[PDB]
């Protein structure tokens, strides 16, 4: 692998593709507000893909986005051949954010693109950025729900609410963004399979992985929209 790196802000050229960086940020930061024609819930791309000091996608084990440019195209199993990178986000589209992709050559589309292989400068093609994706957590026992709800209760709801349908900011984005419910994830969403919510919420939300893969478990027996 190659090290995950964080460009300086500071050093973002003037001109257009400066320009189109800085919208691409805003289009991953604020999703919903941005591309209403497009998404169908509550979440922004952030939301599952964090970054700090208002980057998006540069944590390691969250998906960061850093290097993510130099592995496309690849095989998708979903699709049974070779997809781009613009394609994949139309996956996220349509399933974590319950909407509509964008067509391949949308500006708005563009500019996350732009902003990506913004994140991946100095990336060789075809290298492995260290915390890439997030790692899945499997353990080799059922998944206890009832224990999962006290860890819930314990350890997530002041965030997520009781409910599970978070806590709004004073604009009217998600501060603590929907775990269940309507304006979750679809059930087409990465996020509904047991092994990455359990390592999602291992890796950044301290946990055992035993607790991780129980309370993964109480969150996945809500509903979600349907995909
Ligand atoms: C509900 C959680 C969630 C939301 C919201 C979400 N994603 Fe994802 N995304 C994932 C998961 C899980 C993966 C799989 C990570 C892996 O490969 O291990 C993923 C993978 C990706 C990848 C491929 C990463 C790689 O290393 O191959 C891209 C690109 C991506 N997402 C873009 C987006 C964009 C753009 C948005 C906003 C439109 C978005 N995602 C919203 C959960 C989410
Ligand atoms: C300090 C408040 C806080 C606590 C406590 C917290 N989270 Fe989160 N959670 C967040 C925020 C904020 C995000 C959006 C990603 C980010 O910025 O880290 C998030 C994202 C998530 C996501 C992906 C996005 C989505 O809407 O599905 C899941 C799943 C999640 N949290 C589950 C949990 C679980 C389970 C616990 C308890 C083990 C937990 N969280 C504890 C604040 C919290």
């Amino acid at each position: 692998t190659v090290a995950l790196t964080v460009p300086a802000a500071a050093l973002l050229p003037d001109g257009a593709l400066g320009e189109s960086i800085v919208r691409g940020r805003r289009y991953l930061s604020d999703t919903p507000a941005q591309l209403p024609d497009f998404v169908g819930n509550g979440l922004a791309c952030r939301h599952c893909h964090p970054g700090r000091d208002g980057e998006v996608g540069t944590e390691a084990n969250a998906a960061p986005f850093v290097g993510v440019v130099g592995r496309f195209p690849q095989y998708s199993a979903r699709h049974g051949r070779l997809i781009t990178l613009e394609q994949r986000i139309g996956d996220c589209f349509e399933r974590s954010l319950n909407g509509r992709a964008l067509a391949l050559d949308h500006p708005a589309l563009i500019d996350m693109l732009a902003y990506m292989s913004w994140l991946s400068q100095g990336v060789p093609v075809g290298a492995v950025v260290a915390g890439h994706g997030i790692p899945t957590l499997t353990l080799e026992r059922e998944p206890d729900g009832v224990h999962g709800e006290a860890l819930y209760q314990a350890r997530c709801l002041a965030c997520h609410g009781a409910d599970g349908s978070g806590t709004l900011d004073a604009d009217g984005r998600y501060l603590f963004p929907p775990l269940w419910g309507p304006r979750s994830f679809n059930t087409g969403a990465g996020m509904n399979r047991q092994a990455t919510a359990a390592g999602f919420i291992k890796h950044g939300m301290s946990l055992s992985d035993e607790e991780a893969w129980d309370v993964a478990g109480f969150v996945l027996t809500h509903p979600r929209p349907l995909f």
